[PDB]
């Protein structure tokens, strides 16, 4: 699957996975503002940071 992993509001970018079928999408808002990361799979967090897991291309976009 070509899922997302491009940190920040940086330049996106795309890459394939070897393994994992379920991708995801993680954010939260710190004192210096918002961030958002991306990874192949679907963990978990501590109450404070979001966090969703999608079965879609680009999902985590």
């Amino acid at each position: 699957l070509e899922c997302h992993n491009q940190q920040s509001s940086q330049a996106p970018t795309t890459k394939t996975c070897s393994g994992e079928t379920n991708c995801y999408k993680k954010w939260w808002s710190d004192h210096r503002g918002t961030i958002i990361e991306r990874g192949c799979g679907c963990p978990k967090v501590k109450p404070g940071v979001n966090l969703n897991c999608c079965r879609t291309d680009r999902c985590n976009n």
